[PDB]
């Protein structure tokens, strides 16, 4: 007996509102780093390590968080990584201050942990409520929420705090409006997470999860799984290519505020939309995906012509930048973020296919900690080049990098249709 609830778009709303909050603190301190700067009096690499810490966060907690889904419910991840949010977003609240940048990298630490309960749960939340027909929209449709939240990261924080450097006492008000405003969000959503969420539905939505409510497997044997995904060769190179496009993207998105003020100074704003026209862009692509995989092409051609076309968007991105023109930007920002983080639902999709009898979420993890940790490595390496030598040197940097990937694209070897 399969049945669906109405509850289960309650439950993707809810999650995907503060999945949005939880994409919103990540990138909130980047696109207005330059204000930060100057408000706590910290260098440009601590608010650059105000983002990292959600990828570093993310690579050793992501396994512990996962044995915790399994075994524990879905709901307790649901309030954990909702809770942990709403209580990061408080830490910074009462930390508006000159003198009190670490009491924000500690609410920012929590919000990094709370992202850990909230990248693997639209796999899982999709199967476990929606039926079959609607998982694939589902899974997108929470993950697309994530990415909204980036994109209303990038365009609000430059219009609520403007760069009144002259007026300390102003620039904390409008600081403070922007963390409360999150709080009372973020602190709803937990609210509404304690009520509406249920662990499981009324009955199972398809015949998978039917046969998954009479034989539940329990102690997976983690550390198993993860050693025959690394023996899977196609895997292992899919595992780096996909941390090369996904830590480009983070790289770029933490970086994008003194890359543009470099040249552009005074345009926050504008840098705050165009930070929206690259993740929005993308958004489109990724809708548009599916499309792109016809009758003639495979995963394995999709996945090399996009890469070609992000390595080519991030090179007319480089060499565009100094021409002083910031409408040429949102074009080429557009178009460069159509691709690149276009690929992003193409990297999980991709890797469905080449581990079947491994599950789903110890890949999903691995794709998402390559993520982070080749995030981290580029932010840290283009922040210093971008410092000393300028934007250029930085994103000429990432256009290598993106080059190996292509290369490291075509060795990957699987063939099947949609």
């Amino acid at each position: 007996l399969t049945a669906l609830s109405p509850r289960r778009f309650v439950v993707l709303l809810i999650f995907s509102l503060y999945s949005l909050v939880n994409a919103f603190q990540w990138i909130q301190y980047s696109i207005i780093s330059n204000v930060f700067e100057g408000f706590y009096g910290v260098t440009l690499l601590h608010i650059d390590w105000l983002s990292m810490v959600y990828m570093l966060a993310y690579v050793p907690l992501i396994f512990p968080a996962t044995w915790l889904l399994d075994t524990r419910g879905l709901r307790l991840t649901a309030l954990l990584g909702s809770g942990l949010n709403c209580l990061g977003a408080w830490i910074k609240c009462g930390s508006v201050q000159q003198h009190l940048f670490w009491v924000t990298m500690l609410g920012q630490c929590l919000c990094s942990v709370a992202q850990v309960f909230i990248l693997g749960l639209p796999s899982r939340i999709a199967s476990v409520w929606f039926g079959p027909k609607e998982v694939s929209t589902a899974c997108a449709t929470a993950v697309l929420g994530n990415q909204l939240g980036t994109a209303v990261g990038f365009l609000l924080p430059p219009v609520l705090v403007p760069n009144t450097q002259n007026d300390t006492n102003l620039l904390a008000c409008n600081i403070s409006t922007m963390f409360y405003g999150t709080s009372a969000v973020a602190t709803l959503l937990f609210i509404l997470t304690a009520i509406a969420f249920k662990e499981k539905p009324r009955y199972p939505p398809s015949q998978a999860q039917a046969a998954l409510q009479d034989s539940p497997p329990e102690e997976y044997s983690y550390k198993k799984s993860i050693r025959n995904l690394f023996k899977n060769i196609p895997f292992v190179l899919l595992l780096i290519t996909y941390g090369i496009m996904t830590g480009a993207f983070y790289s770029v998105s933490t970086l994008l505020n003194q890359m543009i003020l470099t040249y552009y100074e005074g345009e926050e704003v504008n840098a705050g939309r165009i930070g929206l026209t690259l993740v929005v862009a993308g958004m489109v692509g990724s809708i548009l995906c599916g499309l792109w995989l016809d009758y003639t092409k495979t995963y394995k051609q999709t996945t090399l012509i996009v890469y070609i076309l992000s390595f080519i968007g991030m090179v007319i991105f480089t060499f565009t930048l100094d021409l002083r023109y910031i409408i040429i930007v949102f074009v080429t920002g557009g178009v460069l973020g159509f691709f690149m983080t276009g690929y992003l639902p193409l990297g999980f999709e991709f890797a469905v296919e080449i581990t079947y009898p491994e599950s789903e979420g110890t890949s999903s993890g691995l794709l998402n900690a390559s993520a982070q940790i080749f995030g981290i490595l580029f932010t840290l390496a283009q922040g210093k080049l971008t410092s000393d030598y300028g934007p250029k040197a930085g994103n000429i940097f990432l256009c290598v990098w993106m080059f190996i990937g292509i290369i490291l694209t075509a060795l990957i070897k699987s063939d099947l249709r949609r």
